[PDB]
């Protein structure tokens, strides 16, 4: 205020730090245009790494001895000495070993152990997670800056929904939100093709089948009501801000910030750390 | 679930070693990252340093603003809400002769810093004083040496009375190794020797003066006496380690002051220098 009040000199100067803000701050867009473009290099390199967890999770890819004795040692030196095997262990036959593809349950107990989604499952919703193979994530390049988050699901032997894949994505506001980070825009996501209602976990069913007192007409009905689910991570809030959303504005703000944290932790600790939350060491 | 852990067939152990494995394969990919990031980062402070150069110049008065930045500046006060900068018809009236009495801006960096939320706890009266002689907070990226950053502080030992070294700067350092989240994880911190033109003036000590003719030991002697004291500048000569008071004493001091020390230069690093000129008029808050 005061520097207002003081000389022209005070005012003027201030002028030139506000232009020089300006430049300072095209300088900055470029520097986070840069930064982008090295995140997506070196994601390129992450992506490879995750997909071949991915195979290993699902049973489409086994290791090699060279991989379990780096990672003897890993463990060795991580004192993590649960992982470390037994011979009671080795008595397993191979026919009692392949029994099962891939590790049982592995997406739902690194998902359980992680701290905020684990709340999200429901029982339903832990028996669909069997089913899934892998997550995958992406970053946006065109229009407006933000990342894309995938899910595989074996949909052949599925039998809640015929979606192969379901992709999940993230934006951001056009400029450089202050402090030189980017802010939030709105989420979109998938609709999910259901088999039927039953199999739908995103739903609680009813089946009902009568004749209308009123017209005496013969009907059978299937009825629907949607319920919570780790799945409501899709169909995620409309919009950031519109007329005719504003009742919803509300959830869909109070979600937003729940699921910008869910797709938060995903990004950062999940996708880049599996292992150590399957097995709970990164508790 | 240990129970879970050891129901794990032989076969999903030597699985989810192979994923540990990769688990430490990303990790390395992490380093190349972080390796990349602080490339580009210098880069980028290179292009930052001339305008933060030109804006010291500002600052301090050495430099004159020209018409054209000033209508630039001007455009931009008209955008958002900045109108304080707006000149006014009773400024036009004065004359440079007038105003050039007070060159620079009085106090810019100490009311930067007191702004700053965490450092500003640091600063008492005594560090305030020798803050008015601050004209300049710059960043140095340590590329040669440990990785790490430095921070710079400027005087004029002609016109501060407290110590002859024109430039005060503060160092950090970071592990060779990622931390877990692959951040940068810290290392033992360092500070400069203050060279104070005399103790009176010293701001991180407390002194007292004593004459005696102790008959206990026949003693006609003079005595001084020495007292460490809180103060922003105790940012500088920060904690270092021995090895057997280090596991009871300085395991705590580790715990307290490392992580009060590295809050600081991060908040600094970070919020301070990029937005000098919000934080000074408050608008970064």
């Amino acid at each position: 205020g005061y520097v207002g009040g003081l000389p022209k000199n005070v005012k003027e100067k201030l002028l030139s730090l506000k232009t020089l803000q300006s430049e300072l701050f095209e300088v900055e867009k470029e520097f986070q245009v840069e930064m982008f473009e090295l995140e997506n290099k070196f994601l390129q390199k992450y992506k490879p790494i995750w997909e071949q967890r991915s195979r290993i999770i699902s049973g489409q890819e086994q290791p090699k001895p060279e991989q379990i004795a780096k990672g003897q040692e890993i463990v060795e030196s991580l004192n993590e000495t649960e992982l470390l095997v037994d011979e009671e262990e080795k008595a397993q036959n191979d026919s009692e070993e392949e029994q099962v593809k891939g590790i049982p349950s592995f997406w739902l107990t690194a998902l359980e152990n992680l701290p905020i989604v684990c709340d999200t499952i429901t029982d339903r919703d832990a028996e669909v997670l069997e089913y899934l193979q892998d997550i995958g994530l992406e970053y946006l390049t065109d229009g407006r800056p933000g990342f894309k988050l995938l899910f595989r699901f074996d949909s052949s032997a599925n039998p809640f929904f015929t979606n192969d894949i379901l992709c999940k994505t993230y934006f951001y506001q056009k400029e450089l939100g202050y402090s030189g980070d980017f802010i939030y825009d709105h989420a979109e996501g998938c609709e999910i093709s259901w088999k039927d209602n039953a199999h739908n976990v995103t739903v609680d069913l009813e089946m009902r089948k009568q004749r209308n007192k009123t017209t005496k007409q013969v009907r059978t009905i299937e009825k629907i009501t949607p319920i919570e689910s780790f799945f409501n991570f899709f169909d995620p809030p409309k919009i950031q801000n519109e007329d005719q959303d504003e009742e919803l504005e509300e959830d869909l703000e109070e979600r937003l910030a729940l699921d910008y944290s869910i797709g938060e932790q995903l990004k950062d600790k999940l996708i880049p750390r599996a292992v150590d939350w399957f097995t709970g060491a990164a508790l």
